[PDB]
């Protein structure tokens, strides 16, 4: 799929912001 292509080009950034957000939003 197109997303694992994007997630490789991130480095699972969007991933790691997921989390960080929806553990520490602010």
């Amino acid at each position: 799929g197109l997303f694992g292509k994007l997630i490789k080009k991130f480095g699972r950034k969007a991933i790691s912001y997921a989390v960080k957000k929806a553990r520490g939003k602010h």
